[PDB]
This record gives structure tokens, sequence and C-alpha cells, in this order.
């Protein structure tokens, strides 16, 4: 019930249209309600990141991501190639419908997404009912946090953070284009 | 006219036989066929000695005729305005294409080159046909393009089905842009 309790409070923060920290594969990440422009702007403000660069969506399964992307051009063989890498630590850039909020796409007609296998995040997304905008937990110019204590050191002792351990993975970020397979 | 009407009627009969037809374009004469028929397209590729993996161009009387073969859902309203400001016209645009679009049209790509032409004859033909036409220049491999009905007969045969009329006048040609960038494709 600990994790259950942690996810519950986490959902409360998300519903408040606020940013929350939580463990991911290699480091902790910070994220929010992708559907809320106010929440996303709070995340960008916190990371001092320009809205035109675009954000990443992390989810428990591909179904949660589909409404934000357009995979209709991908042949069954291309899909098999992409999907063979999920769930996993691989982010894919997919074209995105014009209906997807520009605060997520940035100045592109695409969106970077990932189906994670990190247990905590999968549980969180499954309970929240949708994907989370997800980026590394760190202030501009600071290195990513690998623990709850490190998140508190950078973001403040009262910054909302889900307890747990990262996956303990030290393989750099791998981002690929869904249409090519080429590193993005 | 009534001969244009008749010319179109016979052209549609050939198209329905899953066969290739020739007709005037803004440039020189072109040849085309039913895009929905793998048999018709293979007949055109064989005729042009063109490999299927290159992809083909679709010409239509209006954008609605092309929508079924392409995916424009990612294009914002400003990008669309940028593309449309150039149609009808001599500009061809490459759009991503759903996996449902036949591979004998896309070639080895997940996109399709299309154009809303302003050539009256072709516009009328497509309007009557009810869908776009695969369209390429009327010339056998290694030969110059045909500019008149007579030149088409010399190259494709005296009985090759050809719609009469005059070429638009616009010499040719073809600027090809990417719907996603608005810039030149490649």
């Amino acid at each position: 019930n600990l994790q259950r309790d942690a996810i519950a409070a986490a959902i409360d923060v998300l519903n408040e249209e606020r940013v929350i920290a939580y463990p991911t594969e290699a480091v902790f990440g910070v994220g929010c309600d992708p559907d809320s422009e106010t929440a996303v702007m709070r995340l960008l403000e916190l990371k001092q990141r320009p809205v035109d660069k675009g954000l990443i969506l992390i989810a428990a399964n591909y179904e949660q991501l589909k409404p934000y992307i357009d995979d209709t051009m991908l042949t069954d063989v291309q899909r098999e190639t992409i999907f063979s890498r999920w769930p996993g630590p691989v982010t894919f850039v997919f074209p995105a419908p014009a209906t997807t909020p520009r605060w997520l796409t940035g100045r592109f007609d695409s969106l970077a997404v990932r189906v994670t296998d990190h247990p905590l995040v999968v549980a969180l997304c499954q309970a929240y009912g949708k994907p989370l905008v997800s980026t590394s937990a760190n202030l501009s110019g600071l290195p990513p946090c690998r623990t709850v204590d490190e998140v508190r050191a950078q973001f403040g002792a009262a910054f909302p953070v889900v307890p747990g351990e990262t996956g303990g993975r030290l393989n750099p970020s791998e981002i690929r284009d869904a249409l090519t397979g080429e590193l993005f």
C-alpha cells in the first residue's frame, strides 16, 4: 500500500496541474499532466526550457501514447522493428497530429515517446490513466538526480517526490526516429 | 465540348479496362492509369520500364480526390495554407502516406507525390472519372517526350489510346516540395 499511497498522492499533484518527481530507469525524472498547458508551462518554467523544443511522453503501454501520435504511415514490418525495442529504455520520435498540443510538440510535427518497463512508472501511468510528460529531474545547468535526497537538494525539501529506486542503468539516452530507425 | 465529353467517356472506358491512356498536360503529353489497380499500374511501369520502388505521382482535379491516398493530419493550419497557396498549379508535393495506400504507388517510401493540376482537360477528366490519375510523361525509356497526338502515336503505336487536345503551353516542368517543410524535396 506504500506504492499505492505514493501513486495516489502523486495523482493529486498531477491533478493540481503541478510537477512531480519520481524514479525512472537511470535517474529520477520530473513530469506532469501532458494535457494541461498550465502544468507543462510550470515544468518548462522550472527547467527553464523553451516551449519550442518539444517534450517526451513516458507511458505504461503503447495504447496510452497513440492519441498523441500518428503511426498510420508505418508498415507492419516497420512497426515490428520499432516495437521489438519496447517496453524499454528507447525513445522514438513519431509524426504527431496537429491536434496534439503545441506545448508538447514544440515547433515540430512530431513527438518523442517511450513505453517504459520501469515498474513504478508503469504502475503510476496505469493508475493515472494516461502518459506523463517526462524529463530528467534537474534544474538548468545541474546534473540529474539519482535519489530522493538529491531531488530535495536541488528542488527543495518539500518538492513533491515519489519514493523508490531508479532502475540502475548507465546506458546513455537512445533516441530514434520511428520512420527511419536512425538515431535522432 | 461534346468531343471532350466523348473523349473523356472513351478515356474512362480504357481506364476501367485497367489500361494506360495518353492525354495532354500543361507540359507535354502524359500517360496514366487507374491508381487503385495493381494491374493497371504494373502495365504502366512495364510500359515505362520504371521500377515500382520509385513511387508514382497522382494528379487530380481537387485536393479532396487526393486525401484518401495521403496523410495530412500532422500539418498545422499555417503549413496547409503554405502548401495550398500553390494549388491548383505546376507544383507537386510529397505527403506522408498511410500504410493503407498501395505500395505500387508509394514505392519503397511512406510518402506519395501528388498535385492538384490546373490543366483544364485533366481537371475535367478527373472530375468525370471520380478520382485522381497516376501520371507521368508520355515517353518510352530513353526517348524524348511526345508533344502532340501524332508524336504519341509514333512512339506508342497508331492505335494507342490518346485523348486529343493541346498542351497547356507551360513548357513543362516540375518543382517538387515536401509538404512538411514547404521546401524542395529530394
